[PDB]
């Protein structure tokens, strides 16, 4: 056997700690300014937090340990079938800063299958949800409810040494990762909780495949979607630290809440319309537009629907970003996935998304409120699930929730390993800013 | 009939918006520096966020709209019985910036009783929790599950103008405030869910009274505790924006998650040992000390127990603070509550807390590690509940959760009224700080 993930982590921990010691010697160095805009504009442009596994360039998009999406697509191991990079390999990369071998990822995928089972009480809890409860509300709750399984909480409560916080944090992160797909599947399939909640995973298969199996999309006849799902989950894993869900996870984590509670809070932030609930909102908005404009439509019909949306005092979902000033390479990667599949390009809903990406930026620029008129990844993700038969847009952000566990759980482990403190900015009132 | 809370808010909204417009003209003005310490040290000392209702004074401790705790104790309306300021009146003050009349508060207390009822599903959900599930995990979950009752989420989902965000946000905040005590009581009393979950509240009684009734502590014989609970909840409502629970609520709120989801995340942050658990930790530490030193003890017995605690590499809980450099006026207010109650002063556990506050600061200073050797509010809060028969310290953070809804829900309403954007800072890795 090659080194397992935990062993791989331990090898890189001392080097990171030494680097932390060196960065700390320069604590007093000025790296920027705070202005009034930063305070009133939700900390926009303010480099104020540490995130190790990914950094976002506004012009060029995301890099994971200095590697582009395309670099990751080429370098990360693939599944037993298919052409797309595995999220579990992305997780490995994020955590260790090193690309895993295919063997190492297979061993890791196998561990994730083994640890996906849920305690009976989580099944009972999910069964208590009324049918109408929003799916992200369900997902967030069930993840927090898994804090009964937390080794970190129990170890912290028993007395535990600061240097060894990361191990329980890591154990919990792997546990949450293994379980969350199944939880997510229970949200998708409320009538089939007893079967879905206990059904065995194929032990020889990757995370995305098993997530699809639990969704009712397993086997060879669904292998194209397995590839989409793999790509999708790996693309949404991490997008630096400033995004609401990552940040919330870190923030709640910094008070030494365990990873289930911490990432529950992530999920609550991800449920925000301005954040990941945009994936849902994009496709609902696109379907509404389709109903209004019909099968045969002009550019103006699309232009008018966007302008009407803006004039209603609503956002155009799937366009804009707190950091990016160009089209999101995650968005482009999903469009390129579509580009080689003629049945997807023929899907009228996808065509509408494509057409909308050609018109929305001009309209958004004419409106002139947004810093970034370009599409983000949420513009394209939902239409792709729709194409493969996931046609209830209320569930779309749930799949994002599974993905977005990856980066933030990585960061929590590092936060505990480094001994990073509680997150505690200073606030001030408007009268205080005026003085 | 005098203006209701919503009407009182509406009168002050345009003035706040005008001030916001003026502060915005000076967006480009530099108010501070970012250093490396800020990035690695959890944004400590970094003025980066807006919080309107409370500001922390280094000499004087927290002030609510410029008013001290003692100012609030004198000016805020009291209940039909008792001498302590009502939390609902604190909420009013936080929100409106003005002290309510007793009439106005009675009308508001009546609305809170009327809206405390829960959907049947919340009862079923709470019933599903295993006995061992941590109480803060229970509280956080149930609050998030109340997002089925969210007007903001349903209005947002139906299409809603940005200008109209605050009213649904306000409606939800009042709804959450009315309901949370009952939820909190269900966590305290897992065997009494059917009774506590449905019991009608006296609409002519204040929030804290009804919370006590649901706790099993109603009626004249418990009126002292009603006063404690009132004081306690009003003191813990708000403590700037930088604290984890407030911040988390704001952060998740900024992506336009409703107040149930947003404050659920607050509660998850409050569940963190470094945030919400201190009250519990103090009393366990005090009871440990009491078991060793006994009912009759000398200063030295206490001195030795503190020195032993510090030499074991542990904190003396309830002393220190991220901001405060003086004894906390919240702490002093709780000690002064005890001062007029001879049975409390006679309680050996309270005497030990008092005695410890006379000795701990010197010892902490001699040890020399801490910046702030003075007691914070957590030093005193737990012993007082213990005196009135709440002797499971595990549930003390739950009562904090009820209190800490106040300030952050206020801030959310203001965030939506002002049109504040998503909170989305820039992050950076250690390698980026090194270069
Ligand atoms: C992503 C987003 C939340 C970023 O927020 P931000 O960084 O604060 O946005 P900006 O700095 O560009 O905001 C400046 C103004 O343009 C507006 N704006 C930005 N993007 C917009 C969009 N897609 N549609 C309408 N208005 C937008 C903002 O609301 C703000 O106006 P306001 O003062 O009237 O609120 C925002 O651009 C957006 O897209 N909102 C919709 C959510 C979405 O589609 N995707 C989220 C997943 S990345
Ligand atoms: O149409 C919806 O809103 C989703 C729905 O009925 C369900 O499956 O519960
Ligand atoms: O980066 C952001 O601000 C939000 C986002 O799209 C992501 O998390 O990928
Ligand atoms: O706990 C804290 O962050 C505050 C403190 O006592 C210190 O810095 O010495």
């Amino acid at each position: 056997a090659e080194p397992d993930l935990k062993t791989a982590l331990k090898a890189v921990i001392p080097a990171k700690r030494e680097l932390f010691k060196q960065v700390k010697e320069r604590s007093d160095e000025v790296i920027g300014e705070v202005k009034v805009a930063n305070v009133i504009g939700g900390m926009r442009g303010l480099k104020s937090m540490l995130w190790e596994g990914s950094v976002l360039d506004p012009e060029e998009g995301i890099r994971f340990h200095g590697k582009t999406i395309k670099d990751c697509q080429k370098e990360l191991p693939k599944g037993t079938s298919g052409t797309e990079m595995l999220p579990e390999a992305m997780f490995w990369l994020l955590l260790t800063g090193q690309v895993p071998s295919t063997n190492q990822v297979r061993a890791f995928s196998r561990e994730l299958a083994e640890q996906s089972h849920l305690p009976q009480h989580i099944l009972d809890l999910i069964k208590s949800f009324p049918r109408s409860m929003h799916p992200m509300t369900q997902l967030s709750i069930a993840v927090a409810a898994l804090n009964t399984e937390s080794k970190f909480a129990k170890a912290y409560e028993k007395g535990l040494s600061k240097a060894d916080y990361w191990e329980p944090t890591f154990d919990d992160s792997i546990s949450l990762l293994a379980k969350i797909p199944r939880v997510a599947a229970l949200v998708f399939r409320p009538d089939e909780v007893d079967q879905v909640g206990t059904q065995a995973l194929d032990a020889s298969q990757d995370w995305s495949y098993n997530f699809a199996e639990l969704l009712g999309k397993g086997g060879k006849e669904n292998q194209d979607f397995h590839d989409l799902l793999r790509l999708y989950l790996a693309l949404h894993g991490d997008h630096e630290g400033g995004n609401v869900s990552a940040h919330a996870t870190h923030l709640v984590g910094s008070a030494l809440s365990d990873p289930f509670l911490s990432y529950s809070a992530g999920l609550l932030g991800l449920a925000g319309p301005l954040h990941g609930l945009a994936a849902q909102e994009v496709l609902r908005w696109i379907l509404a537009m389709q109903d209004k404009i019909g099968t045969k439509f002009t550019d103006d019909d699309v232009r008018n629907y966007l302008w009407d949306t803006l004039k209603s005092g609503r956002v155009v979902p799937g366009y804009g970003h707190g950091v990016l000033r160009k089209p999101d390479p995650r968005f482009q990667a999903l469009m390129d996935f579509a580009a080689t599949r003629p049945d997807v390009l023929a899907n009228p809903v996808f065509q509408l998304v494509k057409k909308n990406s050609e018109i929305a930026p001009a309209v958004l620029t004419e409106h002139g409120k947004t810093k970034n008129p370009h599409p983000n990844v949420d513009a394209a993700s939902g239409v792709l699930f729709y194409h493969y038969g996931f046609q209830q847009p209320l569930y779309y952000t749930v799949t994002f929730g599974v993905s977005r566990a990856l980066g933030p759980l990585v960061q929590l482990i590092w936060d505990r390993a480094l001994g990073l403190p509680i997150e505690r900015p200073k606030s001030i009132n408007l009268l205080g800013l005026k003085k």
